[PDB]
């Protein structure tokens, strides 16, 4: 199944060390000829994802999905952005943007190199609201915001990442029945977690967790609380606790993500114009 648009040549690409592996797959470091159409002669340093050699039927099928989700989302500032494939007569290669600052979990782990400030932070923040907000507008609902889905560019441009669980969402609520779900429970609404429910709002969530994450440093949320005991603590209302040096009205904003209802939270196109006027006045 050959997309003509999408497709790169193989032999216009050139791989290298490898950058990161979990339990779908591994990227590594790529040289890209010509795959940039704006400037079609200069060799384009890439990210390639693709299966490892214990990969499994659902890892090949989650891959492609991921590919299939990336092509619908198109490019916009603060998204990792897809810029080809190989799909014909080989390993499946998904080509992606370079980010060479990692994700922001290890970013910011590493700042307590660089010295992260307030006005760093809030930036952040901001560029992923924006990113939200383009996202939700595509039609789109990621499932899996988090610190270490976040990547970093060269420049320190926020990048969403991570679409294998993104699916598409039109005016309703998202909804199927599971023999077990596969979304990481710190990170779910409660409408997710125990009604099976995913909308814009849920990514909202997501976003608070995503801010505390943030001003924590990379810190994990709900600290010292497993897996295990976040059930029955989020039916009675419990939540985390402000980060050291955060801002009351920043902190009001994670509890407002964190509201019970959904339609009670703000949308991303809120949170832009909040940060936006925070922003201006650092
Ligand atoms: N464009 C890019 N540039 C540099 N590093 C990248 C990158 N894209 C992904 N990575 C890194 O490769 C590593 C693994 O990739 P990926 O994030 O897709 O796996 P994963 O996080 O979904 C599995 P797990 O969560 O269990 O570790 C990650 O640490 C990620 O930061
Ligand atoms: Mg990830």
């Amino acid at each position: 199944p050959e997309d003509p648009k999408w497709e790169f040549p193989r032999d216009k690409l050139t791989l290298g060390k490898p950058l990161g592996e979990g339990a779908f797959g591994q990227v590594v470091m790529a040289e890209a000829v010509g795959i940039d159409k704006d400037k079609p002669k200069e060799a384009v340093t890439v990210a390639v994802k693709m299966l490892k050699d214990d990969a499994t039927e659902k890892d090949l099928s989650d891959l492609v999905s991921e590919m299939e989700m990336m092509k619908m989302i198109g490019k916009h500032k603060n998204i990792i952005h897809l810029l080809g494939a190989c799909t014909q007569d080989g390993p499946l290669y998904v080509i992606v943007a370079y980010a060479s600052k990692g994700n922001l979990r290890e970013y910011l782990r590493a700042r307590r190199e660089e010295q992260m400030t307030f006005k760093d932070l809030v930036s952040c923040t901001y560029q992923l609201a924006r990113g939200m907000e383009y996202l939700a507008s595509q039609k789109c609902i990621h499932r899996d915001l988090a610190a270490r889905n976040v990547l970093v560019t060269e420049n320190n441009v926020m990048k969403i990442a991570d679409f294998g669980l993104a699916r598409d969402i039109n005016n309703i609520d998202y909804y199927k029945k599971t023999t077990n779900g596969r979304l990481p429970v710190k990170w779910m609404a409660p409408e997710a977690l125990f009604d099976r429910v995913y909308t814009h709002q849920s990514d909202v969530w997501s976003f608070g967790v995503l801010m505390w994450e943030i001003f924590t440093l990379g810190g994990s949320p709900y600290p010292g609380i497993p897996v295990e005991e976040l059930f029955k603590l989020l039916k009675e209302g419990h939540r985390m606790d402000k980060p050291a040096n955060c801002t009351n009205e920043l902190y009001m904003m994670m509890r407002d993500c964190w509201h019970a209802v959904p339609s009670q939270r703000p949308t991303f196109k809120q949170l832009v114009e909040d940060l936006d006027r925070i922003l201006t006045l650092t």
